[PDB]
């Protein structure tokens, strides 16, 4: 029934888009209809076979449980167009409905799916953890994706759709640093300056742009300077001097590199890696009910997902950090559209192989 | 015959040392001895099992099988004194002259593996260029452990050994930092200034001392040098006005950090890890014949052997690199001895497997 229609297009492998190909399409409604009407299935259905191998008490959360009816009723409801005519124009105007109706259903996914990690850990594992770790990553990278393609169809047919061909690099930059500082200083009560510097290699002098999603951009910086003035607050707290975050922008011939530095502290290398980690970052949100200040770190993996977000488009978000002293964290985004390829998580063999296989070549320490 | 002995003591597991046992030894020649002549077989048959996974092509380069030849010679002199008696003297002090020799025996190891790539490279592949990557990480390490032993054992019995309890970081930065600069001064007719900074976080204002092989962090200093200095003197020569390298040391914690900065011009993110490929940065050697100066990258795996140096007792050294603007090098060092393990490759059939193997669950781009 359900599994059948799930298994027919899971066979299939999702097909990545480049940014100049999201581009030079939105810069024709039916054309969209018939990528589309195969596309979202195989997405969907993919990542559905994946969410079926969840530890049993993780997939039977009331949350997890939502998330898979959301996708199971999008499936079904994309399913009603295999065998329409891309010719009859009713067929055109429902697919977009049901890109719109999809879009808003799937609002949530990403803070649903967190809650659902935080029942299991609330209710309940080391083994079956790694599976959690490798799952969430596919299935937050198959959402951004996917969020993609109903942004991109919705916008066009309900900057092209969401694709900036000239984002302001240092502009996104200065809007998540100035949010950031607003969460800040109503936590601390005080925040880190900026200090901002940027080169253009590619053309001295010129202004930085690439062709990007602003709001992928503004996420993962505003979440970076997050984490970055936590670490400062809380590092020179006695003090009560704060050193400024410091950020430099480079664009060369192939990379668009983004380092933000801090005097925060700093981490030992054993555990930075914790801060991409779903299950060690997995924190009961706050309670609404309250005046108190959030905190600028805690729930909904702004972290991991910032890393996704660069990677999605083959960049990449790293962090290394000299304990004692600061952390360096560094967005890499590639410069040409035609190098921005979508990185999409495929269900086959080896990602089943993945959850159901656990000496090693070199010496326990 | 010789298979039949390293097929016997490549089934051990060799035996990994924390620096803290290093030091506590040194800090009974019998006892070393009786360590050493199970475990110096172990290690040695453990790697020459994978010395015969190699490409037909490689492994019978004359100097791989120079090296194989080396390495079959000392196994069979330390299986001489598997039967004698710990008690028996001049046991003992053959043993100790066993050692001794096959120190020197294997004095050009590193070298002579590399001029066997050069023979191999030289003379005939992508696939097994993988296996060759794997390997060489595999060797290399398994000698840096070899060569501890014998070290130890030759400096006791022939500053604890080669260990120095109270290594002093920032002098050793400086001496990798004047022979660096003499190089760079050859070839380059000039050189960048060092601005060197230091944090004792453990204890501020203190000496920065770890308890380390100087000859090690040396040679990832020393190398990390020559390559920030490259850069900087091959992106900055139209200018003739060249950046310093920014060193900064932090004691921590737990980790011990140097952070080696150069304002080179940096490489793409795509190639950075071409600095630690050995297929990739495998050159001839200079000729003999020549008065003309030794260029600063080349022959001889400098920077992955700094790499497997730090790893070796549980650190690392990372790269990463704005492109268009300059390149940080981390070395990180445990700041405890107790933390400071052996990092030692085991032959096994998930070594096997790794040679015999290779649909992604990710698609491709
Ligand atoms: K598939
Ligand atoms: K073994």
């Amino acid at each position: 029934g359900v599994p059948g229609q799930v298994d027919f297009y899971a066979r299939f492998s999702p097909s990545p888009l480049s940014m100049k190909q999201f581009l030079d399409f939105g810069s024709c409604e039916k054309t969209s209809f018939m990528f589309l009407r195969q596309e979202l299935p195989v997405r969907l259905a993919n990542i559905m076979k994946e969410i079926s191998l969840l530890p049993d008490n993780l997939l039977r959360t009331p949350s997890v449980q939502l998330v898979q009816s959301w996708y199971i009723q999008s499936l079904q409801e994309l399913l009603d167009f295999k065998d329409k005519s891309a010719e009859d124009a009713k067929a055109i105007y429902d697919f977009t409905d049901t890109v719109i109706r999809i879009r808003n259903r799937h609002n949530d996914v990403i803070p649903t799916m967190a809650q659902g990690v935080i029942e299991y850990k609330e209710s309940f594992d080391p083994v079956t953890s790694q599976n959690v770790q490798y799952f969430l990553d596919r299935f937050y990278m198959s959402r951004i994706s996917i969020r993609m393609l109903l942004n991109q169809h919705s916008l066009l047919f309900g900057h092209i759709g969401s694709i900036n061909p000239n984002c302001n690099v240092l502009e996104v930059i200065k809007d998540g640093y100035e949010n950031a500082r607003r969460l800040c200083d109503l936590y601390y009560i005080n925040s880190p300056e900026l200090e901002l510097e940027e080169l253009n290699a590619k053309s001295p002098g010129q202004p930085i742009q690439v062709v990007y999603v602003p709001s992928h951009l503004y996420h993962m910086v505003f979440e970076l300077f997050k984490n970055a003035m936590r670490a400062t607050m809380e590092h020179h707290a006695n003090r009560g001097v704060y050193p400024p975050i410091q950020v430099h922008v480079t664009l060369g011939n192939e990379d668009l590199t983004v380092k933000m530095s801090d005097r925060g502290g700093g981490v030992p290398l054993r555990k930075i890696d914790r801060l991409f980690n779903y299950m060690y970052s997995t924190a009961p949100r706050p309670r609404v009910e309250t005046s108190r200040a959030v905190p600028l770190a805690g729930f909904g993996y702004g972290l991991p997902i910032s890393r996704l977000y660069a990677q999605y488009f083959q960049g990449d978000l790293k962090l290394y950090s000299l304990e004692g002293y600061g952390t360096d964290a560094v967005i890499y985004i590639k410069a040409l559209s035609t190098d921005s390829i979508e990185r999409l998580p495929v269900y086959n063999k080896a990602a089943w192989k993945h959850y159901n296989t656990n000496a090693d070549d070199w010496c326990v320490p």
